[PDB]
């Protein structure tokens, strides 16, 4: 697809293999929502932003939105390659 | 505003008074997302659907989506009056 699209599809497949529900998120009347909402068993909720490669940072409005979430304790992760998806699961799940 | 709009605004204000971040949610290319994502301190995540009155049930696609979330342990609540917002906070927070 697109590079970003391929990483997103892999992530979706890995999370669904763990029993997770994956949704593509957007906000009504606001930008900056994380690309994926991931609902994993036992009430684990992850918000995952997907980028095209490991050197691509999220844009400024995205970064401020991730920090608003994390200040309150929410799980927000950024991945930009298949390896990063694999490390996220290994280390955080 | 609309009845549903007034309850939604009250809910937003009550959650923001607890330190919460409130967002109006939508999905890309899918319907049925809960009306509100609420991120409360200490990583508490609530999805809240708001209706115009206490007798209005969510539509069928919404109900199936709430159950997909709750099967995995997520917090999904439906409120349709100011009193229900108040009871939700009293009982669940």
């Amino acid at each position: 697809a697109t590079k970003e699209g391929r990483v997103q599809k892999y992530a979706k497949e890995r999370f669904e293999a763990l029993g997770g529900l994956v949704r593509k998120l957007s906000y009504e009347g606001r930008s900056g929502a994380p690309d994926l909402l991931v609902i994993l068993p036992r009430g684990v909720i992850w918000f995952v932003e997907v980028k095209k490669d490991e050197n691509t940072k999220p844009d400024p409005h995205q970064l401020r939105e991730h920090e608003r979430f994390r200040k309150r304790g929410a799980n927000v992760f950024v991945v930009g390659s298949f390896k990063q998806v694999d490390k996220l699961i290994e280390h955080y799940y």
